[PDB]
């Protein structure tokens, strides 16, 4: 654990929340970890535990053993929680993907819906309802859900969410909307406008970032981008930045911090060797899970 906590920092400047990743394994493969995760972070986002194929593997059979531990942990330790992810088409189980009846798609996609969202219902802070639904050029994926049912699938999965929880934030997540002007972020602006002024209930959207080096500086005119969408709010849902220098990330923190619409940052991970992308040391805390450069750097920009 760092003496100085950036969430506490985060926080100070009237954010919600700089929180982390996690799920069993990494809060407990040893002491160190889940300390950090207490002293340093304010939210929890499950790496992999409420994701589709960890939920309901089988039509109508969920599987809730993980999720239920990184809900209990987060709740029973004050953490914030956003719900990651309810609609995708990666870890789709292939019995979801093989449906071609649209009203059979429709149903089978309200009930994971209700039921994992009913689950948690009221401890949720946040729902990555739909991720990563765009192509780069900034048109719909023609995933299961887009082929099979078509666009009316955004508006179906938003206004479900609705309902079921209307405590929680609901979210739009996708990656590479990391530069204003890119087209996949002018699709994602588009996109959004015309749902909202249809009155899809799309609470924000949430820019993953998941970034190279050099590549920290550009972050903040994409969140000034991604603003003009009208959604009440936007996030920076799981930033990890290769080689995690102070620039990088203090140009990220600072992207958020001065973009009034960004209400936190999830960093996807705590220490380099549990993250997804461990080959190029994108996190904040080392091997030895000790605050790295770009820790402190953070720390004392805020
Ligand atoms: O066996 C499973 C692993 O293969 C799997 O690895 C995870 C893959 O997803 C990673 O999280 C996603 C990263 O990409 C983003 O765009 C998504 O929104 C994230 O959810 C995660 O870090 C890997 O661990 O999951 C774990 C095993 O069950
Ligand atoms: O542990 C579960 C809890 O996480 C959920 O919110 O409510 C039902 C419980 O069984």
């Amino acid at each position: 654990q760092a003496s100085v906590s950036i969430d506490a920092k985060f926080k100070a400047h009237g954010k919600k929340y700089l929180g982390t990743i996690g799920d069993q394994y990494t809060l407990t493969k040893n002491t160190k970890n889940p300390a950090i995760i207490k002293a340093d972070f304010g939210q929890l986002t499950p790496e992999n535990s409420m994701k589709w194929d960890a939920t309901e593997p089988n039509r109508g059979q969920f599987t809730f053993s993980g999720s239920d531990y990184l809900v209990n942990f987060a709740q029973s330790n004050g953490k914030l929680i956003r719900g990651h992810t309810l609609v995708w088409h990666s870890q789709l189980p292939g019995w979801v993907s093989s449906i071609t009846d649209k009203n059979t798609l429709i149903s089978v996609l309200k009930n994971h819906i209700t039921t994992v969202m009913t689950r948690y219902k009221g401890k949720i802070y946040a729902w990555d309802v739909l991720n990563e639904i765009f192509n780069e050029d900034g048109s719909l994926r023609n995933s299961v859900f887009y082929n099979v049912i078509g666009e009316d699938y955004v508006r179906i999965a938003f206004e479900t969410a609705r309902s079921v929880d209307p405590n929680a934030k609901l979210y739009i997540n996708d990656y590479n909307l990391d530069s204003a002007g890119y087209s996949k972020v002018n699709g994602m602006v588009s996109h959004v406008k015309k749902w909202l002024a249809a009155g899809i209930p799309i609470d924000g959207i949430g820019s993953q970032t998941h970034l190279g080096a050099g590549a920290g500086s550009a972050v903040a005119g994409a969140l000034n981008a991604l603003a003009s969408a009208g959604t009440k709010e936007i996030a920076i849902t799981e930033l990890d930045i290769a080689g995690a220098s102070s620039t990088d990330y203090v140009n990220v923190v600072n992207a958020c911090l001065n973009q009034a619409k960004c209400v936190g940052i999830t960093v996807w991970g705590v220490a380099d060797p549990d993250s997804w992308r461990s080959s190029s040391s994108p996190l904040l805390f080392d091997g030895n899970y000790n605050p790295k450069a770009a820790y402190n750097a953070i720390a004392n920009a805020l």
